[PDB]
């Protein structure tokens, strides 16, 4: 709570209304404090642009569409036909054209959403077609957290399988966790963790074999993957080129470059996708449905992610994933070059580094020391830096390296020393889950403090 | 209708070549002039709130400061979650917490929806936990939103929708009947959508404490307007955390609070029930992870619209900006009940539900609609309703429905039988078969979908 101080607390309504000019240079200045950190690249994720120009622009969209909310498509079909596009566009770059042409979708508000939507509706759809009412899914451990989101809130066993040496999900354990119950697996492209692509095909085939739903999580890779294996990169196919991929997640607020709060699901077929619409046809305020899980929503969101997608084309997206895998390459050359490092697998541009010799929580502690916001990772110990733009700014891969290797030398001679954060991870990597879920409560209450 | 099929190129692909921004930004400021008189002019029920550019300018200037924010990171963002705790505290002191002794709390969420989602798994969670309910009942009045049968529908949750009385507000002695020892929640509406009542909150919250079930009070529509409407002078009931029995209550910040569209507040009595509602995940590779909602990242900017929207309206413009709304409503009524053939639902104070006993109200809306009038649909029983917003407030708009009103039913008068436009197919939806209903509407939101 770095501004307790700095700026007056609101715990109740002003009794008058405060001038917008000052309420504008409160959060004006905030921004000022808060931009350098991942304008200048010190940022692991979080911004995927982050270009000046890029962003005016896509200010500029919300503006013009600042009212818009896409429930009513009879006010707004400007909205409506920038969803229908951005959904068209992405299922095109995901291989839709070799499912035939009948792969189609929505635009969720983020990539939790699109795994939420996708896991209901093999659930409904199960149940409907295959009269199974106690659902299953398999799921490799790296597969995104929210996968046991959807499963607690939908009534779903989420069964977790174990990875290989490759940090890739090992598709013998997931045949293994079959029952007559699972309605779907999932693989990621890439999971977040590790950064590194699950077997697909194999998983698709062992799907399909099953009669069941294979859902990819391309939330991370849906915008990179296909410009990586256009540039030559060794990818193999993730998306609907796959006859067992029945549905696949991207997020266009990910490396499509839109604003936050949009991505998209995509399903093989429409007799797939109608399992995840809500209608309501007896209640007394009218005629009623969604194609999501919100009633309104922020259309302009919605429009960003069109604007960002036309102004990129192909071509954009193509040079965007040359910078960042190229950033990539040197990065994992330089930290390859550093002894007592690892990298985990095969990553592309989502980069986890581990130690066997030192305590790599310091590691990042001393980086975080240096301005460096890195995830912590655990099972195993270890941080991750997911590439974006803001690292291929000139400079910006030389810096990490050279802090990295005073990281680690300031570590090795003092191997006990654990300040700041590392305690913390480390202490959290130890404990019972019962203890975390309860401190991370009253973290979640203390964010939500006003004083 | 799409229709800017022949105006605009359609993209069903990416472009090879990026395109202009300001060729972007031109088709997109097109569309708006084309969209906005609309709203801006008066003639849509609900959809845009508050509407006035200043007001508009202003929070798009807040978005354009935010825009790269994301609380999922309250460490890169820790402005917004400054945002999103004061959004929270000023609500629920509006809202009575006070009353509660300090323990009430919440989180900001995108919308009504989200809000009324996230208590009903929380109810089923706390009675799971603490009562044993495992096969769990919700009642609530057929008014009750149609966003509560999709959360019956997705934490299954059987829903138990009760019969209203003859001024439409729920009748009390039905939900008490239709209670069981696997109810876990009761809920009214402050006020329901369908015709702008606002149910006796006092009993049914007596009833669920009676009970040791939770109460939830839908406040999305009349949080921002009923603690202003009492304060004036208007009859309202307590309809909120003064009330003993009331657990939550759900506001829309982005509805009468004129945050922009993506925001809305749920509260509850105290942190034990709050708690159930978080999502934490200990054991997954990415780390530890938690949300305090159903999204991962989410749009901060639209919580900071929320925030300097209250700031800047302050206690006065709350009270300002709802005496114009409820004056507008008393002319507007009056002027509907003067005229012979047509009744008011209930007893609303700015939400109206207008039917007829003897003209065929859906063609008098296709009447509104051929004078430019965006109104909403119901049945159950046949009416329209129109929901007032600042919009309304503005200088001859009262009139003019009124006029427009008043040769609507001249017209349906002389000619009683016509049916016309949008009107045959109310009347369709009206009479046919739910499963019906539903396989149309699956078709429709394919047809918004077509590209
Ligand atoms: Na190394």
């Amino acid at each position: 709570k770095p501004y307790r101080d700095r700026f007056p607390s609101h715990a109740r309504l002003p009794r008058a209304g405060l001038p917008r000019a000052e309420i504008l240079a409160e959060i004006a200045a905030m921004g000022a404090a808060e931009s350098p950190a991942w304008r200048d690249g010190y940022a692991s994720g979080a911004v995927y642009h982050g270009d000046e120009h890029h962003i005016a622009f896509l200010n500029e969209v919300y503006a013009l569409q600042s009212q818009s909310n896409p429930l009513h498509p009879d006010l707004w079909p400007s909205t409506a036909k920038f969803e229908a596009e951005v959904v068209a566009m992405t299922a095109h770059m995901l291989g839709g054209d070799a499912a035939g042409g009948t792969v189609c979708g929505t635009v969720t508000s983020g990539g939790t959403e699109s795994l939420l939507l996708a896991m209901k509706t093999y659930r409904d759809w199960a149940r409907a077609t295959k009269g199974i009412t106690a659902p299953e899914a398999v799921v490799p451990v790296s597969a995104h957290a929210a996968f046991d989101k959807a499963a607690q809130y939908f009534g779903i066993k989420l069964v977790r399988t174990p990875l290989d040496a490759d940090y890739r999900a090992d598709v013998a354990a997931m045949r293994e966790a079959i029952t007559p119950n699972t309605v779907v697996v999932a693989g990621s492209a890439p999971g977040y963790p590790h950064g590194v692509v699950d077997p697909i095909p194999e998983i698709a085939a062992l799907a399909a074999e099953h009669g069941i739903g294979c859902h990819v999580d391309a939330c991370l890779g849906g915008f990179i993957l296909p410009w990586a294996e256009r540039l030559g990169y060794p990818v193999p196919p993730f998306d609907f080129r796959l006859e067992g991929v029945t549905s696949v997640s991207a997020d266009t607020h990910k490396y499509g470059y839109g604003a936050k709060g949009t991505s998209v699901i995509l399903y093989r077929r429409p007799d797939l996708l109608h399992y995840q619409y809500f209608i309501a046809a007896d209640w007394p305020g009218g005629l009623y449905f969604s194609p999501t899980f919100a009633g309104s929503r922020p259309g302009a969101l919605s429009a960003t992610a069109w604007a960002a997608m036309l102004s990129l084309g192909e071509e954009g997206y193509l040079d965007a994933t040359r910078r960042i895998l190229q950033a990539a390459d040197r990065l994992k050359a330089g930290v390859r070059a550093i002894p007592s490092l690892k990298i985990l697998g095969d990553p592309l541009w989502v980069i986890a580094v581990a130690s066997d010799e030192l305590n790599i929580y310091q590691v990042m502690e001393e980086m975080a020391g240096r301005g460096w916001r890195l995830n912590g990772l655990h099972r195993p110990p270890a941080f991750h830096v997911a590439l974006t733009l803001r690292h291929t700014e000139p400079g910006v891969v030389d810096r990490f390296l050279a802090d990295l290797q005073d990281a680690v030398a300031q570590v090795r001679a003092h191997p006990e020393k654990a300040t700041g954060m590392a305690p913390v991870y480390g202490m959290a990597a130890a404990a019972p889950p019962e203890l975390v879920r309860q401190v991370l409560t009253g973290f979640i209450d203390l964010l939500y403090e006003v004083h």
